[PDB]
């Protein structure tokens, strides 16, 4: 089958978590990564352990699973290479592939996104130069993955691997960047990331017709997040956020996370827009700490089943996907209901 | 359902065309159109007279139903008024609907995209500014529909639309423009668009997740063309153009189209990539001459026939629509295999 996994808010929603516990449930053949680029920071618990990626796709924990990288992404060669000697334990180096049409950040780029008033100091982003490459895509100018001879080992076409899997009956698995809200069409603009986010984008991105997706899981948090500046209509106070300890620093730039409510209304458009069949919530623990850990539905505290089932009914959208901690096992697998 | 329309080569290929035979004949609630912007061209001969838009969508042509321009899609005012007033019998404005999300060609845009010795000097670009708008709207400093004051009565929520007529089981049609070959991930880059013109982008710029995606029809004509600079393959001197009567000039630029012999193995690479359902083959009659006004499938002359069973062949998807010449009725409609 098909799935691919997006952000239903602002990002940060645990989609590397959840592509994390798929990897090694489901046991896909190829994982791959659309999304924009290196902006993104993927956190995965494995026994103990807290990983973070930006461009390998969260799963190299598959031995596996073929990783990939669709030519809808950018690739940051330098990072590229920092996670094939971080995660070397994994042996990703032997098992991934950058599609050949991907486009290059350069050091112009990152320095640009890093320095100027309006990206630096209004929106405010990331400094992964994600931004300004793709102007320079846009514009035409920006060189592919093709170009690098030092990435050549590691060229594919991604979107053949893929469609070519798909034929034979195996799982792929997509892993999309960022959440709804910094979709560059239907986001809070401009107040977003540089590309729409939503399934269909990601589709797009590791070069899969809408026709060939089955699935589509779109990843809540039970506080959405925002890092960095725009609209946030459920945002609530800093101190609050701390008494509930909802304290979370960027994986990348390592600044404060904004925490608010969950916001139904967005949820329900959210969900909807990119076509969703399955929902997944992550952090029921941090809404209630006696969900902590838990692993079968009905074993649940009554507060968290009661946010499920309203999440379920104002949303429309069925929760097959309840994390309930930082680790893979800390996890409720409602996939046959 | 749901169907949407995309192009198999480097755009012109009939597009147009075909959404215009399908919004009449199948009658859509709704006929939304994807794309880049008004750097699209699209013709359609409506009973001796032959029609051109860029910002409208083809199918003004049916009354009933409702006309919308996807959040992804560039937005030129001029063009838009333009359009409303070129073709004020069919009552377009008052059928019309612009996504508040979409972002605004400014005369900036244009004027660089017309000057520039790079956009049009080396690729060579439209002149639309399309591409300037991107990196504008990609760098967020681009201007949203909302913004602007005098497109405020036609505003609206077209992922909202679309997905509410989905609900109440209403076909909606949805166009795309260019062709694969101009994809900004999978074409020949740099000569291409500025944007991914897949059909999987092409439904997130309507607000439409994969899963949502019933039917995709990728056009194909029988001898592909090229307006501007870029590698074709297949490509034959003009001299050859001329002598099979193959002369067409661009919609937009009035260019001379570089015309080419068809590409099977780009074609089954450009279907398989957008997820394609059905095929549609435009413009048999300039392949063989006596294939002209055919409206049924058992009459076609026998080399009309095996080029036909060829494609379908060697690109491995069934060809639904074929169109026999430039009026509405000149079409075999065999979707009902
Ligand atoms: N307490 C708790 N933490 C969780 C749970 N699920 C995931 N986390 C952690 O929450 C953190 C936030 O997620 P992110 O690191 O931003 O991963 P992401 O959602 O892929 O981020 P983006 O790529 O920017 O979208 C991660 O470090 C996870 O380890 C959970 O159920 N409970
Ligand atoms: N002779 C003949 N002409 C056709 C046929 N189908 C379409 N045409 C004409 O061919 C021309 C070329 O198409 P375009 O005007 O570029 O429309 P398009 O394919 O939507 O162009 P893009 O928007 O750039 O993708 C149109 O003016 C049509 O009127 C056909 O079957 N036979
Ligand atoms: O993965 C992420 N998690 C949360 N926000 C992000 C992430 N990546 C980018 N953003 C936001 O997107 C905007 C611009 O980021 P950029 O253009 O990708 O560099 C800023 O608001 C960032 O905080
Ligand atoms: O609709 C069209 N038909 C054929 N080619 C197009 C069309 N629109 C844009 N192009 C091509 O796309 C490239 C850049 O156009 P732009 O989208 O205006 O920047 C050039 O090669 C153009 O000829
Ligand atoms: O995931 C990325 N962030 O949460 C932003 C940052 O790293 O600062
Ligand atoms: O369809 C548009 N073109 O063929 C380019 C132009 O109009 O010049
Ligand atoms: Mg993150
Ligand atoms: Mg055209």
């Amino acid at each position: 089958p098909s799935v691919i996994v997006v952000g239903g808010q602002w990002g940060d929603e645990g989609k590397g978590s959840i592509v994390a516990y798929l990897s090694l449930h489901d046991e896909p053949e190829i994982i791959a990564r659309g999304g924009v680029g290196t902006n993104a920071g993927h956190s995965v618990v494995i026994n103990g352990k807290k990983y973070a990626v930006r461009q390998i796709p969260t799963g190299f924990m598959q031995t596996k699973a073929r990783l990939l990288i669709g030519a809808g992404v950018l690739v940051d060669p330098e990072v590229f290479f920092h996670e094939l000697e971080q995660l070397k334990d994994f042996n990703v180096k032997d098992r991934v592939g950058i599609d050949y049409r991907c486009a290059i950040i350069e050091e112009k780029h990152k320095q640009l996104d890093r320095t100027n008033g309006y990206l630096h100091g209004k929106i405010g982003t990331t400094g992964s130069g994600c931004g300004p490459a793709n102007a320079d895509r846009v514009m035409r100018k920006a060189k592919q993955a093709k170009d690098v001879k030092e990435l050549e080992p590691y060229l594919t076409d991604v979107a053949q691997e893929i469609n070519d899997a798909l034929d034979e009956g195996s799982l792929v698995l997509v892993e999309g960047t960022q959440g709804f809200g910094l979709s560059l069409y239907y986001g809070t603009y401009p107040y977003v990331t540089s590309k729409d986010v939503t399934a269909s984008s990601v589709a797009a991105d590791v070069g899969i017709g809408p026709t060939r997706v089955d699935e589509v899981i779109v990843v809540f948090k039970s506080f959405p997040t925002r890092v960095g500046a725009g609209p946030f209509p459920t945002e609530m106070p800093m101190e609050e956020a701390d008494r509930l300890g909802l304290v979370e620093y960027g994986t990348v730039t390592g600044r404060r996370r904004r925490v608010g409510w969950f916001d139904f209304e967005m949820a329900r458009y959210s969900a909807r827009i990119n076509g969703a069949t399955m929902l997944a919530v992550t952090m029921l623990d941090k809404y209630d700490k006696e969900a902590f850990g838990v692993t079968d539905y009905d074993k649940l505290p009554r507060k968290a089943k009661e946010f499920i089932e309203e999440i379920e009914e104002r949303v429309g959208v069925p929760v097959g996907l309840i994390k309930t901690g930082p680790e893979l096992e800390h996890i409720i697998d409602r996939r046959d209901t």
